[PDB]
């Protein structure tokens, strides 16, 4: 009844009323690549650094199940898989939105959207959380706040999931390609705090072919982040 | 992101772009009361006497995994549960459908849909087809035929699902009830012709409080039909 069309994701979609976490009920279960896991709401939803992620009815809170045949140094570019499906469907609704690097979706510098990839063998769970009509904590923002009017979950669901296995069926053909997508959608050319192993600041200059952040410290030298345990802040 | 907000049947949902039958699948497969199969289409749907069920994308084909906990006496009443709770559907479609007995529903004698309820034991399968905006067989009807213009699938779903639900909790309690809706809403009153183990015409009578349809022959006697290998043609 969902009327989907795709190749690879969402060829089967499984929902919950409610659900702790779609992310921990892709780990915990065996389920076929592509099927999507999707909640109206989640009492225990949580992001990268493993911060809580408000999950209340209204909002896109969904995990896809993936199994990537690619080069082992090429699955790390997975992350922006999911921040890139958000950017162009936010587009389709007349929405602007830019990646934060690594996983984040911000409109107008607000938060409307999170990407939390994790990997168990050769498993891999990519959880994406987008704020539609749902109500969000200060600072953050959703589809409904930015277009003043609420916008019916099924569709965004439908264009998200669509945009979403496109993006894949290219990632599993050539894993670089999703690089320019990022590049030209994200923020960059500002000033940010890196809190990785250490403490240190500079522009946000680009990633390389690899994933990782270049930041151009300001004594003209570089500093490469690898996704992780790190924090990004605009200053 | 269905925003479903039952109490037993649509907790969970499973979704498939295309399946054998969800009937099939909601059998061979361990599943939680209450779940609810769905797929956009059937490549091997089937009806009561194992005709098939054509089952193309736009209409409404899904299953419901049920283990009632109540005396095996009632049991056959399940069936009603799917055609009563497709009638109070309609009804909100402004659409007035007529239960044919047992388990279809017509209207103005034209089949709109059909409810198949298989056991494997405590486990229960219900099964419904109701056509929504798919082409249908000549002599058929479908809600975008009778209405003029295509019914969003989703709104259909999350109202045959909630009144599911509600029939459903009402059949736990008092597995009665639900006849006097099966006698409000049945075709009653017109001549009939019955195909079971043998060959009878009279006329539909009602329905006793076991479910089985009271016939009462031109002689003056009256003879009791139980669901089963059992057909009905009007005359
Ligand atoms: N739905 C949401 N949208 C944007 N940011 C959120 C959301 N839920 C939590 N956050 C923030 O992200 C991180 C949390 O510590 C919180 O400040
Ligand atoms: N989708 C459907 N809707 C209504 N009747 C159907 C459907 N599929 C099959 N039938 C009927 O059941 C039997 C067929 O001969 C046909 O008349
Ligand atoms: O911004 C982040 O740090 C990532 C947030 C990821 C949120 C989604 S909601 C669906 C899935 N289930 C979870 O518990 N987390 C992800
Ligand atoms: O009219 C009948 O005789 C019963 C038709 C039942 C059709 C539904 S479609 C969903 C489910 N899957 C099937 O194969 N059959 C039922």
């Amino acid at each position: 009844m969902l009327g989907l069309k795709t190749s690879i994701i969402g060829r089967r979609v499984i929902y919950f009323q409610e659900i702790t976490s779609t992310n921990e009920f892709a780990k915990t279960s065996y389920l076929e690549e592509g099927t999507v896991i999707v909640a109206d709401k989640q009492t225990m939803g949580h992001g990268r650094l493993n911060r809580k992620w408000e999950s209340p009815e209204g909002g896109l809170w969904l995990s896809i199940v993936l199994s990537p045949k690619v080069p082992q140094k090429d699955l790390p570019k997975i992350v922006f898989l999911g921040a890139v499906g958000v950017v162009e469907t936010l587009k389709e609704f007349s929405i602007d939105g830019r990646i934060k690097w690594p996983n984040d979706v911000l409109v107008n510098y607000k938060k409307i959207a999170g990407v939390l990839v994790e990997g168990k063998g050769d498993k891999i769970v990519l959880g994406i959380g987008l704020n539609v009509n749902n109500k969000v904590p200060n600072g953050a923002t959703s589809m409904k706040l930015e277009l003043g009017s609420e916008v019916p979950l099924l569709s965004v669901f439908r264009s998200l999931i669509t945009n979403l296995d496109r993006l894949y069926l290219n990632f599993l053909k050539n894993p670089m390609d999703i690089l320019n997508l990022v590049r030209d959608n994200m923020i960059l050319g500002v000033r940010v705090k890196i809190l990785g192993d250490g403490s240190f600041e500079g522009i946000a200059e680009d990633i390389d072919d690899f994933g990782r952040l270049i930041i151009r410290l300001d004594s003209g030298e570089v500093k490469k982040v690898i996704y992780g345990d790190v924090s990004l802040r605009f200053l």
